[PDB]
């Protein structure tokens, strides 16, 4: 099928008073095809005489990183001209109340493992940004496969939004690429957002969050678009002391 769905008013309000919303259909199922060829050749797993994903980050790498690509248009520019690009891009100025020539954005692949044991730890994506630059913000998270659970789909703090950026650490401070967390979320106010394939979560930049273990014989693919603002200076940056400089 080739069909898409629609936002309305209560998936921008909804957005805007909890800090996320699930879109059940932001690419078609024709897109989602296409969206899986691509990485089947992106995410290439490959033997050895343990297999790993031929991907910068796995090839290379103490613990195992999550397999992802950051700014997979440079090497599959038929993406950001894509039809699934403008409606998120489109989503994104409604959700944001901005122009979306005034948006800055970029893509990000990621692809969990069959039995990746790892979670990705509660955070704000703020986190992990300047101090002294805010930007607005959201990202479009587009699953290419049924998302739940057990599987790795994430779960959100609701409201959270409008709460501080959380004390976060590195997971380890020695190893810092395997990225920032945050103590300060309780689990039980959590709100899980299983999606199917082409259904996509959105969350504000300040929205923290988590993603399970994927505990399934079968990778889980996602696609995110990241929208932003252009920075503004902020007259009195927090300390953020976390921070990868
Ligand atoms: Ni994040």
């Amino acid at each position: 099928m080739e069909v898409v769905g629609t936002i309305d008013h209560r998936d921008r309000e909804e957005f805007r008073s909890r800090g996320f919303a699930i879109l059940p259909q932001v690419a078609s199922e024709s897109e989602v095809a296409w969206l899986r060829q691509a990485y089947d050749r992106l995410f290439v797993r490959r033997a050895t005489p343990e297999d790993f994903y031929d991907i910068a980050g796995q090839r290379d790498r103490g613990p195992p990183l999550l397999p992802q690509i950051i700014k997979p248009e440079k090497y599959v520019p038929e993406l950001l001209d894509s039809p699934h690009f403008a409606r998120c891009r489109s989503i994104a100025s409604a959700f944001l109340d901005m122009a979306e020539e005034e948006l800055e954005f970029y893509g990000h692949a990621i692809l969990k493992p069959p039995r990746y044991g790892a979670p990705t730890p509660w955070h704000q994506d703020e986190a992990y940004m300047d101090p002294r630059w805010r930007r607005r913000g959201l990202s479009i998270w587009t699953t290419l496969d049924e998302a739940t659970v057990e599987s790795g789909c994430l779960h959100y703090l609701p409201g959270g939004h409008r709460g501080p950026v959380l004390p976060h650490h590195h997971i380890d401070n020695d190893d810092r690429i395997r990225g920032l967390m945050t103590d300060d979320v309780d689990p039980t106010s959590a709100v899980a957002c299983p999606l199917a394939p082409g259904g996509a979560v959105v969350h504000d930049f300040r929205t923290p969050h988590y993603a399970g273990p994927n505990l399934t014989d079968q990778p889980r693919r996602a696609y995110v678009l990241v929208f932003m603002s252009a920075p503004a200076e902020v007259a009195d940056p927090e300390p953020r002391p976390w921070m990868d400089w």
